[PDB]
């Protein structure tokens, strides 16, 4: 059936993002490291692996988004739609993370650092609030896919 | 002993954002057909296209920043600071179109034309916007490299 | 094939090899932390990050070697033949390290802790004996630009 080849792409989509999030949370810990030793432009690249990876898992969440949307329209009734709300809030803190991070690339580079450390708190905490999301919508998805 | 590979740099990084702007303009120009078409699995790829080209956009506007910021330490003159300044102005609006593109690909994937098309038409005014700064900033790095 | 450009090739292949330490270094202590937390398969994830970025770490020091060897015939010069002794065994260092971390992803595909936390500590020595070599090749490359 479509619904189960959309399940599969999913899970693909999913083991993907979770590979990317690892790396997010490498260059996250490491930017914080070179901060805290005001190692400037050890903090720069990092910064920027982080907006690189964090691009990438907002087009992993875009595509869930997109996955699961196509799979509510073969589903004939509302099974799908928790889920989908879900990957839609997942997507929204996702892309808060994203925009928050990118505050505290462009303060970095400023030379503010109060932005910056404002910004980057606020990116870590909703990377926190991403990763509560990630987990309940794979236990959702486990519950579609049967077996 | 630096600042003339700084330059060199610089005009390197302003090249090279030209033309992910102008890859950026035919996606946008891409996306707005298929969706005045009604194709939005075309939409979706065109979308997509777009936010990779403006995350490269982002990052080489960090890079400017932080090529006009090192030379503004290595020669602190009132020319080296109003370059800075204009690029820092450049950064801010790229971010803010980059938001802003957010909101419309993930109101595209939720299937939300009404926040779609306020945000697709935002994004491209915060672009016409960006490019403003970004000719004013080509004129002041002129002036920065006589010749 | 002139001077200038190779050591224009030399600076850009440093400044590139630096950033994939950095890189190499997060991977490294994400790694450490997932060890020490018991998270195998963050782990196993880790370590091949790890290995893929010695890897280029690896490729960067033989076109260093090549570079070297090249401004030698090219432009004659003491220091230029310092860097290329201070490459080499930067190479055969970075090598050791290569090795030893292989020897840390087969211990940990075959669950040997013994074997796994003596190769893990041999490449973190490894990687600071290659970390003092490469800080001595940038002074050596910085005198060569011209001190
Ligand atoms: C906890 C952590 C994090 N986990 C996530 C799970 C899904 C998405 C994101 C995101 N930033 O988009 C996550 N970020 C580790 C990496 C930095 N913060
Ligand atoms: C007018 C246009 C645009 N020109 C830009 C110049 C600098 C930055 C950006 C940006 N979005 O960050 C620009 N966007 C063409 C590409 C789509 N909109
Ligand atoms: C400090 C660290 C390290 N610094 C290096 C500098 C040049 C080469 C290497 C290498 N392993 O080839 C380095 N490794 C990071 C990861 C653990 N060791």
């Amino acid at each position: 059936s479509d619904a189960q080849e959309i399940l599969s792409r999913l899970n693909s989509v999913l083991e993907a993002a979770w590979k990317t999030i690892l790396n997010l949370a490498s260059a996250t810990d490491a930017a914080e490291k070179a901060y805290k030793e005001g190692r400037e432009e050890d903090l720069a690249t990092y910064l920027d692996q982080a907006a690189s990876y964090q691009s990438q898992v907002d087009q992993y969440a875009v595509e869930t988004v997109r996955l699961l949307a196509e799979l509510k329209k073969v589903f004939p009734d509302e099974e799908a739609d928790r889920a989908l709300q879900i990957a839609e809030k997942l997507l929204k803190t996702v892309q808060e993370a994203s925009k928050t991070l990118d505050t505290a690339v462009a303060a970095a580079a400023n030379g503010d650092e109060e932005t910056f450390a404002k910004a980057f708190n606020q990116f870590v905490s909703l990377g926190n609030q991403a990763d509560t999301l990630f987990t309940q919508l794979q236990r959702t998805l486990t519950n579609l896919n049967k077996k």
